[PDB]
Order: C-alpha cells, then sequence, then structure tokens
C-alpha cells in the first residue's frame, strides 16, 4: 500500500556555489524543496535536517589522509596545497569552494540518516536529493563529487541486511559505487548509462565484478537519445530478474536528473515521466528504499523530476499545472510540471536494447 516516507533536507544546501560556469548547482536542490512545499507535499511527509556527517562517518570508507585534506583546503589556502589538490583529483570538476567541507557533511548525513532510519523500520523509504554522488572514490574526488554518500549509506545498510540492491538511473555510469562493491556479492550494482566517448569511461557491459563479486556488477551501456519506450521495455525486466535472481532486502536508488531530455550535458531523451516510472518500478517490490538526487544540469527540469518522484514515492497525485513558487519565472514558458522529449534520434534501435537486455539476462543466470 501507500508508504511512509521521510525526506532530508538542509535550508543551506542551495547556498553552496561550485563557481562561475560550472555546471553543477546546489540551488536545484532548494529549487526541487520549494516546488514541493508549494505542491502540499510536507503535509504527506516527515521533513528532517540531516546532521553534518563527521570525520568518523566519511572514514568508514574514505581514507583518513584524503578526509583530513577535505577538512582543511580552502579557496585562501589552495596555493599552498597546490600538490595534494593534485593527489586528490581537486581542480577544475571538482574545485575548492567556500564551505566544501560542509556541503559534503550535509549531503552525506542525509544519505546516512535515512539509511539508519530504514535500518531502524522506522520508514518505508528516505529521500536524500542532495546525495547520490557516485563518483567519488575511497583517495580521490571525481566528476563533481568529493564524499561518495551512496558507498556510506549502503555500509549503513549492511549492518542489518545480507543484501543490498543499488540501482543508478543517472546518464554516467555510477563507477565509484560499483569500485566500491566491486569484489563482493553483498551489493549488487545496476548501472544504466550513455557509454561512448563519455565521462567517466567505465562501464562497459563486460565489467561484471571480480572474485566473490563476479555476476554482481551489471551495466548497460547506451547510445545517444534514449526515450520513455525505449527505457521503459528494458528498466522492467532487468530490475524484475535482478530482484528475482539477487533477492535483496534493501534498495539504494540513485535518481539522477541528468538522463532527462534537454539536459545541459546529458544527451538522452526521457520525460519527467519517463525517469519516475523507474521509481514506480523500483516501489513495487515493496523493499525499504533509499531515493537519492545525483546529476542534473537544466536545473528547471530537475527540480520538475524531483519533485513528481517525491509525489511517486508518496503515492500523492499532483496537477500539472505549477504551483506559484519562489523560483517560478525559472519554470517558464509553459509553467507545467511534465516535460516533452525533443525531436533528437534515438540511436538506441529496438534490436540494440533487447541484445544487451539478453547479455545482461545470461549473466544473471550465473547468480
Ligand atoms: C553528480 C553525478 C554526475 O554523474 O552527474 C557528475 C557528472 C560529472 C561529469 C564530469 C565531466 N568531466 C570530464 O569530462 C573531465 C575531463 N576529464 C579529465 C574528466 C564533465 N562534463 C562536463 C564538465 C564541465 C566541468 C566544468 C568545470 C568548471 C567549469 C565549467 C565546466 N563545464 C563543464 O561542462 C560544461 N565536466
Ligand atoms: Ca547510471
Ligand atoms: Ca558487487
Ligand atoms: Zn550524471
Amino acid at each position: 500500500g501507500k508508504k511512509k516516507v521521510c525526506y532530508y533536507y538542509d535550508g543551506d544546501i542551495g547556498n553552496y556555489y561550485y563557481g562561475q560556469g560550472h555546471p553543477m548547482k546546489p540551488h536545484r536542490i532548494r529549487m526541487t524543496h520549494n516546488l514541493l512545499l508549494n505542491y502540499g507535499l510536507y503535509r504527506k511527509m516527515e521533513i528532517y535536517r540531516p546532521h553534518k556527517a563527521t570525520a568518523e562517518e566519511m572514514t568508514k570508507y574514505h581514507s583518513d589522509e584524503y578526509i583530513k585534506f577535505l577538512r582543511s583546503i580552502r579557496p585562501d589556502n589552495m596555493s599552498e596545497y597546490s600538490k595534494q589538490m593534485q593527489r586528490f583529483n581537486v581542480g577544475e570538476d571538482c574545485p575548492v569552494f567556500d564551505g566544501l567541507f560542509e556541503f559534503c557533511q550535509l549531503s552525506t548525513g542525509g544519505s546516512v540518516a535515512g539509511a539508519v532510519k530504514l535500518n531502524r523500520q522506522q520508514t518505508d523509504m528516505a529521500v536524500n536529493w542532495a546525495g547520490g554522488l557516485h563518483h567519488a572514490k575511497k583517495s580521490e574526488a571525481s566528476g563533481f563529487c568529493y564524499v561518495n554518500d551512496i558507498v556510506l549509506a549502503i555500509l549503513e545498510l549492511l549492518k542489518y541486511h545480507q543484501r543490498v540492491l543499488y540501482i543508478d538511473i543517472d546518464i554516467h555510469h555510477g563507477d565509484g559505487v560499483e569500485e566500491a562493491f566491486y569484489t563482493t556479492d553483498r551489493v549488487m550494482t545496476v548501472s544504466f548509462h550513455k557509454y561512448g566517448e563519455y565521462f567517466p569511461g567505465t562501464g562497459d557491459l563486460r565489467d561484471i565484478g571480480a572474485g566473490k563479486g563476479k555476476y554482481y556488477a551489471v551495466n548497460f551501456p547506451m547510445r545517444d537519445g534514449i526515450d520513455d519506450e525505449s527505457y521503459g521495455q528494458i528498466f522492467k525486466p532487468i530490475i524484475s530478474k535482478v530482484m528475482e535472481m539477487y533477492q535483496p532486502s534493501a534498495v539504494v536508488l540513485q535518481c539522477g536528473a541528468d538522463s532527462l531530455s534537454g539536459d545541459r550535458l546529458g544527451c538522452f531523451n526521457l520525460t519527467v515521466k519517463g525517469h519516475a516510472k523507474c521509481v514506480e518500478v523500483v516501489k513495487t517490490f515493496n523493499l525499504p528504499l533509499l531515493m537519492l538526487g545525483g546529476g542534473g544540469y537544466t536545473i528547471r527540469n530537475v527540480a520538475r523530476c524531483w519533485t513528481y518522484e517525491t509525489a511517486v514515492a508518496l503515492d500523492c497525485e499532483i496537477p500539472n499545472e505549477l504551483p506559484y513558487n519562489d523560483y517560478f519565472e525559472y519554470f517558464g514558458p509553459d509553467f507545467k510540471l511534465h516535460i516533452s522529449p525533443s525531436n533528437m534520434t534515438n540511436q538506441n534501435t529496438p534490436e540494440y536494447m533487447e541484445k544487451i537486455k539478453q547479455r545482461l539476462f545470461e549473466n544473471l543466470r550465473m547468480l
């Protein structure tokens, strides 16, 4: 039936700024929040302010040296850490900005607090739109991500769950999460992503895990222009087979919105309904679920996507006519919640989609 949803948000998150021209805009988290408050969704869910995750929490995965560096680096002392910045991949994609560590602490705090709430059986779903920073590595920042809140939240779930399923619908491969759990069967990682001349360059369908983790990493490489019809026809069958074979007791779903049509960095053609169908599919399995954010660089569409996905989590129908909100002008010229796909060609032929699905099904038979 309808589920209890706990949602995490810190009113300060929108003020962190990656710098002029940087596509990552934490302000999109505040737009999302303001839009869902204006739809009245706060009447149906418990809203929590995450704590600032500590160094003890972050070093459950990250090295002590990398966390010490993130805690120390500031725009005023950057000149003294030139060597350390290179070592930890802090620079152009992952800049040093005022309050960087606190931004990591809030992003991580929401994901870890949500996993604790799920472990305690105090909620059916936990939502942290400021989380989902799937590229961060044990001792390195990558692709706008510094602390891997997902790996930390999964480690928390593993205290009570023998098997955890991670699903990543961001247009980019979930490499940091896959890497962390590559050699274990206690976490199965499933990523759908654009593959070929695209960041991070990993996620080939032939990357299936190693050692005890062999067959516990699943990658669905896609080409430009995938649409709702093509995505929907492979997502439900793959996730259904994974659920059947793997039998997880908890799920983490990274909802990166850069897989939507019109994304500044993405080249897919999904609508908000097509992206949210992934949430609907995962919800039907009735397992404790942690829903996280991720990419999304056309910020009006990120706010629409995550507002609608929160409504889906709540089984709450919301009107297409957008309510007035603090960012109303960002949603012009239509002022509607739902988006239209573009006329871009879908390079993912139906035969290509079926063939990759069949190749992944062969790997799932090995569980
Ligand atoms: C949250 C989860 C997520 O998965 O959504 C993150 C996506 C991360 C994409 C990183 C990618 N980095 C690479 O290609 C690099 C180069 N090589 C050495 C690795 C990428 N694309 C686009 C950008 C990009 C980065 C910028 C940085 C500063 C200013 C403008 C910028 N303008 C940009 O683009 C207009 N940088
Ligand atoms: Ca992905
Ligand atoms: Ca694994
Ligand atoms: Zn992305």
